[PDB]
């Protein structure tokens, strides 16, 4: 109920991507009733959204009612498009980042922007990142948990982390491209189980890949409370100790040593989970995030935090806004 | 350190299965050096094990040294063989279940058996389960988290559940058949991450598949503290409420209402995780299990539980033996 | 440097009061560091303290170094809790009073206790004052400068004064509940200016309220040299003379006639102020008090008194100890 | 008995201000009888006054009798009207300031004027000050201890301070708008305690607001001997040093450094208080002021100063007239 | 159901005694789980107690429900520490006695204190008794049935008895330090058999030591209905008459002569035993005692006494309270 | 005054057991006054015995005057010799038992024999018991309260109880091997206190060991009225109910339920003790026994019983002879 690090927004409209690039697989936003729209992917309706998914005016009103001071605006992860031709993804990114920035310019005290990057093309990614930071004023970017067959340990991605560290660009890591078919095509498993699993993999990949070691000043936040990591860290740490031949060939330090090296959002829904999150990740490293405006998010921003008997007000203020400011490298004076 | 619900054993030898059944893909145990052996899985060393993996006397020595009163013996999950022809899997199950039974006969106050079933063939599975319970005297069986393309919600598996409820046969669900390749091939991910994710899916599938509702007297225990479930239950339960169209077509009950309806082992390694586990699953529902004799399990059986200052004696006693006895439906007198 | 009539202490721990009583607004002590703790007011820090605030052995050690023979121990004024439900305030008083008594038992030659009362419920206050004096052996109590809407002239409080007179219970009056917000939120104004003004109001209210006239044997000591009163008494006295319609309908004696009829502590920091204080209040009515262990108090107890070339040695000894013994009705022999 | 820096006067008549401006809350003077009149502020009688409150000839007769050479005339503080519309307050100021000027014009050897300003509107205040100074020939103005929610540290008022320093317009600060109701509704507390408290706040605000530091040639005089300040400066100075985090964020210099940086009137009623006042504020900085014609003031002007055993004649002449001339920037042959 | 002579209490916390004294072997109380604390003696938890063992509010509540008017509070016998350095046992006694005094002063109508002494050092014991009686106001002390190698006949202990007789300090003698190992290591024998036997030895040692002869005004009460003494007194008294050379060297009077010379508690569980006790010790010398809060005690205080159909009301009132008052030299009125 | 169940006798002479066996420690008898003698433990004297301790005529003489019809003759407890090498103990037993039988031959209407057994070697013991019963005609045996470390609950001793129960051989349990040194080396404590405590332990051991439960036809009599047991049974029964984890793991039934399952002698000296004995154990289960010819025994056999006017003739006759006959399995005709 001050800062929302984890919220998604789309332009109200964008050009026909298949016409523009010449191949399909892209997503389009289709208005059909008033206040509602459908996301389509070359046939099937992928998702139904309301006006709050694109109209900043609608958003600030809801934000006012819920006590949210500022949302960090990122695109919807389906937009990542890491699978496409590198310049076409770059072309979509620039469209999406410009749209984000234009929203931010309209309400500089209610919004910051987290840009998207053509991660399948590292040199291109680095330059769009410099542009988001130097030109658009963005404090960071949102990237997926993996880039095609690259997990975040991939040395192909090291130029991206280097630039991010140098530019002081923060990385919000969002799970995407879970298995959607086969056994996972029931009970909403890719969102309920697959995303937390993606995030756990990403965390393990950066730790055991040495990313945090090689880039000690890189600021990273993971979505949904780090997925399963705060609970399974015991297993992950014990395994690493037991088979260094399988786990330690890239980075010899136990994953335990990295607790306190990264942030997670606070989006875990239940009080017992939130308490464990802060016990493992640290009261300084957990950031209120909401998945606004999506149903699987916290419908009442900061309300779980507000209800925690155990948290003193200093702690609650950290989770609500303080940690987000530190993660984004911003000062209170702006909001 | 009273009772270990989670322990694996193998016969010291068994026939060439490739020659026996006519096709490859099976595992053999080879005694390459004294007190050690290799598990071969066509061409490669799947795992290296010591004599405690096959020798009951060695096990009993190690049990005494650690204050373990009884081990529930199950096969090594790689032996499930659900991919094979049903009569062949059944023939192997019989060999493995018979060998387990011999071990229990020789040391009845130190061992109980959990059999293995040809799960890909439900009718054959019911018959072997009948055999394990009636003829072999097993209080339960160990099954995997999925059977080829079937998750545990599969209506095909319903006769297996009905028979287990009937026979008062407990089920120990063990993650197996995770993704071993692609992105999962590095950093021991299939054990560290793939396994708890498999267990989360299995719990979700039994809940949302309506297994616990249809069979309310069926006793089920999940491995590794239920994977990620105690941490992510908030998400899963919230998601269920938000998308009944995806999550509630087979069973209308919210997943949270099955907290207290099933068991998990206590194998989560860290005290914070063990506390959350007991907080979520319940003190009557968490069972000491060790993954003996594998190094990814607990080196010192019950040590974690005993170190928990928050638990009183009677709680610790439940965790160490009482819950296992309740789960298996056995009595203290006899051990 | 003999007796300190103005010193505060807290128990090292006490129950969660919000849970015990059912509503918030209470204070707790949080031990968060090495020899350091914070007073929290519903999770919000309002004072940081050190072990000398709760540890009698640490206090004795500092007293020894400073040459302090005895401290009159009272609770921290924020603990008064006059705003709460009467039986809840009473329950907290009994807890704080019992604690004070146990500290005096440990060091009967180094401490006396000044108890706290549920002043908003005068009949409960009379009963707890009887307990403090008759059973706990306190020479007096500390009370606030006002009780919600009641200033100290309130006839509702007359039974408390009547009991105090009977019991020979001294009253140490401490300013509290000043306006903290609005214009007063800056520059530590509630402490630097608000507190002296509260005490001036209290003195004016006891005088014009006829309290000293109705209860001629009542012994009252005001904190911080009586606030602004010693300086502004000329104005108050002249005003009373000019508008008896506003000032004298409860008590006809001019306030100036009451100089010499009550005590103040000597905590005014400056020699010119100390000299005026003794000129106005009287050499037999000024008592050394330090506000230990708070930094706004006198860092070297008795040092200002000792530095006064205006005072002879007999006068310094009155201010250092003699007057305190007379106020409290104790004999030097027992210290 | 030479110069009275502190005396109030009203026009004998002024228009209905409610009808003039469109809203109530204003004060009116109604001559109910012979040499008597009442101040009304919608419904109640704020104050009863005599002819000496408006009639200059009458005032001069009493001046001659008391040996007062000159009165500095200011409006009654209730007339400040800082709560009204800025343009309306200014209109009233102009009316009151013009009236003051007319009275001085009648007896330029017996009166000087201190104007009133629309302080809630700093631009309009600077303009009317320039006017008072450049056209009406006033040596200074009288303003309140605070301006609605603004204390005298308020950055908003800096343009006013800058103009006063530039115009060499002295400031007389008079307490007003103290709390009138609640606990303060009794025993004339707003005048006897509230006013000295307001003045103490004003002094602290100007000091810790850095006013005297940024406007080193600003001439300021506070009413009633500076409230409580000369007695409590010890507490204020010690607290400043102990909590610079609260007190020093606008001006890091200790309050004690500013003794001698400002004046106060000598209106403290008692010799012990007058001596302390000059000991603290300085013999060159204390100015005879009487609060004529109000009863709470000094009834025999200068009598207290003249009776001062401890003062030599040169010091008395300073308190009686010398210091006023210095404060106002005027010369003894104006009179 | 009026007075309980026999109850034990501990402070909620005490310092690390090993740390304090330089050597181990002391007991500490650990608060690890809720409403429950572990008594730790180097290495081992030897007893688990609940909150009634240290929280007087909890005790008062259970007292009210049981109809118990007053408890005589004594420490747990394990705290006797007669084996340590005299000055260190004295240091511990002072801390334990001050705590008892503090509890008593909080409910002086509901508790009296029986203090503990450093009995292995008779001079130190005398001075602490003096303090317990004169300074703390205890009516008596609790001591063990033997002090290292001294039984209660030891000449070394005579200054203690003389002191107690002088001060009218009653003695409550409690068995402790029984053999715990060997044949006594089964069936709870040290408590069921060893404790009554210790008491029998103590009574024999004090009679045949002449303690009662040489201090005929010394008041002594023994625990658990005097152990086996009421039943075995015939054999003891006959053995005395038979071998005066072994038994009568220190005191020539037959043990029967001291029947009526001392008290016992009524804690013998059975009505036949209770009847014999009163027949042998006397209806004036038997005191209701409960061993609260230990389970070997009387669960429903005074219920055995009230069920005795043979006793008249006067006798029941004596057993329940009158005899206690006589033994303590207290009066009905103060409760 | 009819049958004495409890009398001791020795042969006039026996060999040198040290020479006979190869090691010392033993006891031999040595005359020194034509009817007085000495018992010797390898050099020194622990007992002064008379003619009646070996000479049957002297005994019948004394028996005739005291009105004693028959004495059950047992060896003196020092002779048990349970420590020594079992093959040697079997030997000495046969010597002692043969001597007993000889004495019975001389007066078959005045004496029965109670044999002794090599208790440390239960196989050798069963054999000697069959001999005693089958060839010597004894109705029972006398055994100590413990065998080395074995208490009577020891499983090792179970073949004996089976044998005794089989052969209908009554057991008289006599305390022996008390602690002689340390604290018990004064005031004749081993006999006065140590002996009754040994018996209490033996009874507890037999009840909680399951002895009476497993052998419901075993006839057992304890010496000295059961020690403390009749009086402390309340304590023992209550403790058993409170801590079944300590007391109830060998036999679940409460000790109270065995009242009436065994016998005791009537040697308790005092009428109040005798009455309690018959109240708790039952009039059918108390047996006149004298401890002849020892001073600690009863001088006037049956006098105590005869003095109990609360007993009728029938009761007194049971206590004097009838219970003894039932216990020994003998008919009155024989005598
Ligand atoms: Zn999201
Ligand atoms: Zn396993
Ligand atoms: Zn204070
Ligand atoms: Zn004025
Ligand atoms: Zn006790
Ligand atoms: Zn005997």
């Amino acid at each position: 109920m001050k800062i929302d690090i984890h919220s998604h927004i789309l332009p109200k409209e964008w050009p026909d991507l298949k016409k523009r690039f010449g191949y399909g697989g892209w997503v389009q936003l289709q208005h059909h009733s008033k206040g509602e729209a459908k996301l389509l992917k070359d046939g099937k309706v992928f998702r139904v959204v309301r006006e709050n998914c694109w109209d900043p005016e609608v958003r600030i009103r809801e934000m006012d009612q819920k006590g949210v001071t500022v949302q960090a605006l990122s695109t919807v992860p389906v937009m990542f498009s890491y699978w496409a031709k590198p310049e076409d993804t770059l072309n979509l990114c620039q469209l999406l980042n410009n749209d984000l920035a234009s929203t931010v310019v309209s309400y500089p005290r209610r919004f910051v922007g987290l840009g998207t990057l053509p991660m399948q093309a590292p040199e291109l990614a680095v330059k769009e990142m410099e542009r988001c930071v130097k030109e658009l004023g963005f404090p960071g970017v949102q990237i997926g948990t993996h880039v095609n067959e690259w997990d975040l340990n991939a040395q192909e991605l090291f130029p991206v982390y280097a630039a991010a560290e140098r530019l002081k660009c923060s990385l919000f890591v969002h799970p995407w491209d879970m298995q959607m078919d086969g056994r996972m095509a029931k009970y909403w498993l890719p969102w309920l189980v697959g995303m937390p699993a993606e995030t756990t993999i990403a965390i393990c990949s950066m730790i055991m890949g040495g990313v945090f070691e090689k880039f000690p000043k890189l600021k990273v936040c993971f979505a949904h409370g780090g997925g399963a990591f705060p609970f399974t860290v015991g297993r992950i740490s014990h395994g690493f100790s037991m088979r260094p031949d399988l786990c330690a060939q890239d980075n010899p330090m136990n994953p335990k040593k990295y607790l306190g090296s990264f942030y997670t959002d606070a989006l875990v829904h239940d009080p017992l989970s939130l308490k464990l999150l802060t016990d493992v990740i640290g009261k300084d490293k957990v950031i209120l995030g909401t998945d606004y405006p999506f149903p699987l998010g916290e419908l009442e921003p900061g309300k779980l935090i507000e209800s925690m008997e155990e948290f003193d007000e200093e702690t609650k203020n950290k989770l609500k806004a303080g940690n987000a400011l530190a993660f984004l490298g911003l000062e209170r004076k702006q909001f």
